[PDB]
């Protein structure tokens, strides 16, 4: 996260960092079995790590748990990231408390202007590289499509939606991918691509989950 501010031990407590041996995406946890990411954070072998502030101490609220299987949305496509989508179900129930929690799923889309949460561990620099260990916290809002098409010329569909500002400074970039996007206590959004990190008039590109409850909801219920 660019230009944001640390938000606090646990004050997220729906943030997870999915781990390979290192910290490689994030991820939000909606229930005590499921978490939701990116697809194209899609690895073999993943670790799920719950309840982090600083992942490279243990400082006693952490829960260390293996995922059982992973499905990609059946559409995926890795070239334009439509439907950047993923679902991790861990090998067994998390202990809900006031640490970790689940983050519930929208029932309407959120409109540009309202501001949500982004929150993440990734590059704290525009130009150059610095990974913070403690989790960072970025308030921004959601820009229409039409502002954010306009200004930066990218090509995005319908499973997408633009949140940031366009005069740049303030963004998510790499390493917060998977990464939660909350508005008024909903997951409306994940951590999926862009163009740099808060570059001006290239605001971040965010997977829109309000149109994949009816996938989320039936594959957990199967699964």
């Amino acid at each position: 996260i660019v230009g944001g501010y640390t938000c606090g031990a646990n004050t997220v407590p729906y943030q997870v960092s999915l781990n390979s041996g290192y910290h490689f995406c994030g991820g939000s946890l909606i229930n005590s079995q499921w978490v939701v990411s990116a697809a194209h954070c899609y690895k073999s072998g993943i670790q799920v790590r719950l309840g982090e502030d600083n992942i490279n101490v243990v400082e006693g609220n952490e829960q260390f748990i293996s995922a059982s299987k992973s499905i990609v949305h059946p559409s995926y496509n890795s070239e334009t990231y439509n439907n950047d989508i993923m679902l991790i179900k861990l090998k067994s129930a998390a202990s809900l408390n006031s640490r970790v929690a689940s983050i519930s799923l929208p029932t309407s889309c959120a409109s540009a202007g309202t501001q949500c949460l982004i929150s993440g561990w990734g590059n704290t620099k525009s130009s150059g590289t610095s990974y913070p260990d403690v989790l960072k916290c970025l308030k921004a809002p959601i820009l229409s499509d039409s502002s954010c098409k306009s200004a930066s010329s990218f090509i995005i569909t319908s499973n997408m939606f633009c949140a940031g500002y366009l005069e740049g400074g303030k963004d998510a970039c790499q390493g917060d991918s998977g990464g939660p996007v909350v508005c008024s206590g909903k997951l409306q959004g994940i951590v999926s691509w862009g163009e740099g990190c808060a570059q001006k008039n290239k605001p971040g590109v965010y997977t829109k989950v309000c149109n994949y409850v009816s996938w989320i909801k039936q594959t957990i219920a199967s699964n």
